[PDB]
DNA sequence: TATGCTGTA
RNA sequence: GGCCCUAAACAAAGGUUUAGGGGUAUUAUACAGCAUGCGGCGAGGUUCACAAUUUGUAUGUACUGAUUGUGGAUGAGAAGGUUGGAGAAAGACCACUUGGUUAAGCCGGAGGAUGUGUAGAAUUGUCGCUAUUCUGUCAUCCUCCGGUUUUGCUA
């Protein structure tokens, strides 16, 4: 066999309850119905993310920490090749009904279009720059992943393959990815006895399935989805029925955008209405009255309006846009300060864990008595100069090359001159 | 006595 | 205790409850970018343990200095700490380890000051082939306005 017939197939590298197949069984399990049907779904390993953020008080002059968390939930390998065959599956008569109804250019995430968020943050600029005098309006849904209704997904899962109800090998994915349970992966690893820091070690599952169903179940680590929404972050068919959950909204708010001279762009959750400078009041209501259909609500604390004018020949915008990554002024395209930010950290936690190991190595050296050296910069300037091939400044001087911009040129300028400096500290 | 791979969501 | 299979009871749901059994190696997702760029040269030794001799002495034995071989590790282009395990040793493996405290850091635009300038320059231990970046809307500093989440010190 061979891997390129069969683009469904891909061989995960973490750690589950199971270990990973070969091509050959995989493709003979996951292309017979009567597998699926009689499938022993295992429980999703999950763990969360800790992130921080700091926020400064307008009332106070005073600064602030502020936390969020993610739950991440990733299935095992079999699973996997489930999901992944009917998301393959699904893609086809989704793509179909994209067509049928002229959303190609409006819907962008997670689909196969061979383009970046650059473009498609061109296109959106372009589309206010050609439209002249215009209001932009970006929404956004609070936590979009986790409050999916389950029937309404099931009739637009039923809509999409052109039924009116789904065939059991479906239904069963369906009870598999709506009502899913999961297992916390660290809690799993204090009762195994599984070393958190080393998991690999001289395992391949992470445990007998004897041990599975006493450890794992009798103790009560198994949680079970018993609310009426949401689907979990981190299966491989999770984005695609996110997409196809918000179809006929979709299409609903092209006609809306449409009819009124206007233009509509949806990424995941980051919906972009462009229209004349007099709907900017009425819009903003009437995306939340339609979209209660969907059970789904608006962030109201993200939502921001743009109103862009014409300084005399130059169209500028009463505060700036920003829009997957970047910053429309009117004229000018800037990158979004927190990816700056983002490199500034992870350049500093670098070179000083390469001054480190410098300084690890010398005492080494001290007691033998050989002479000491310099610090090696090779992996230093690959991973945050422009030498290397592919790191943030190459994704920066690619924006700058697509989008025409010498004010990107201008922001990645000072970086060489702070990694030097950095350096020699 | 101090910790391990771009971009968007 | 979720999921699947078998059997039983109660009615008629894409059902509940009970009893028994099971989980197929050969640290997240989806699109996009890109395939720590590529190829030579460092390398003489050092350290640890055995083995054959001969060397300073005692009585086949006790050690012990040095040659000479066999094997483990190691210099090499930054994966940090603890003298905690294993070990003959290891810069390798196993175990624990992703803290605290800060109030400012970055981006853009206005007011100022301050220093002067079409081929050349810069980039890895080193060399060669590439590849990328900069060059008066010049560079540095101080107050405002808007955005953003990092900055310094210390284990
Ligand atoms: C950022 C991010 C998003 N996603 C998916 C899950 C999210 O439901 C979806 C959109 O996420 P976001 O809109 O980026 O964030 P959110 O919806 O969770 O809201 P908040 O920022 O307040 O937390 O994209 C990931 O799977 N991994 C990620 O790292
Ligand atoms: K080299
Ligand atoms: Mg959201």
């Amino acid at each position: 066999m061979n891997n390129d017939d069969y683009p469904w197939f891909r061989k995960r590298g973490y750690l589950h309850f199971d270990e990973p197949v070969s091509l050959k069984k995989a493709v003979k399990y996951v292309s017979s119905p009567e597998k699926i049907i009689k499938h022993s779904f295992l429980p999703f390993l999950s763990f969360e993310v800790k992130s921080f953020k700091i926020k400064k008080d307008k009332s106070t002059k005073q600064l602030s920490k502020t936390e969020k968390l993610r739950p991440i939930a990733y299935s095992s390998h079999l699973d996997s090749h489930i999901y992944a065959f009917y998301a393959e599956y699904l893609t086809g008569h989704y793509e179909l009904l994209i067509q049928e109804n002229n959303l190609h250019e409006n819907i962008l995430a997670f689909r196969s279009l061979n383009k970046s968020n650059i473009e498609f943050a061109k296109r959106a600029f372009d589309t206010i720059t050609e439209m002249g005098e215009c209001s932009a309006v970006a929404l956004d849904l609070s936590g979009f992943f986790d409050n999916l209704d389950h029937q309404i997904l099931k009739h637009q899962w039923c809509k999409v393959i052109g039924t009116e109800a789904l065939p059991q090998d479906h239904f069963a994915i369906y009870k598999s990815i709506t009502r899913y349970s999961k297992v916390d992966k660290n809690r799993a690893y204090e009762i195994l006895g599984i070393s958190k820091n080393n998991p690999k070690y001289n395992r391949r599952k992470i445990c007998t399935p004897v041990d599975f169903r006493n450890k794992i179940r009798k103790n009560g680590l198994i949680i079970v989805n018993n609310s009426q929404k949401g689907i979990p972050q981190g299966s491989p068919i999770s984005a695609l029925l996110s997409n196809i959950y918000m179809l006929d909204f979709d299409i609903e708010m092209r006609d809306y955008a449409q009819e009124r001279g206007g233009h509509y762009y949806r990424y995941c959750d980051d919906m972009l209405f462009i229209v004349p400078t007099k709907y900017n009041k009425t819009l903003a209501g009437d995306v939340a009255q339609r979209i209660k259909h969907l059970k789904v609500e608006l962030n109201t604390k993200k939502t921001e309006i743009r109103d862009f004018i014409y300084k005399d020949s130059t169209l500028v915008a009463n505060m700036p846009l920003q829009y997957l990554g970047f910053i429309f002024d009117g004229s000018n395209i800037l990158l979004r300060s927190s990816s700056l930010a983002r490199y500034s950290e992870r350049m500093k936690r670098g070179v000083r864990l390469a001054k480190a190991t410098m300084d690890s190595k010398n005492r080494i050296r001290e007691n033998k008595g050989e002479a000491l050296k310099a610090l090696f910069k090779k992996k230093l300037y690959a991973r945050y100069s422009h030498i290397g091939r592919r790191n943030f400044l190459t994704y920066g001087y690619r924006a700058a090359k697509i989008m025409n911009s010498k004010a990107i040129k201008r922001q990645l300028k000072p970086l060489q001159k702070r990694l030097e400096n950095e350096i020699l500290k």
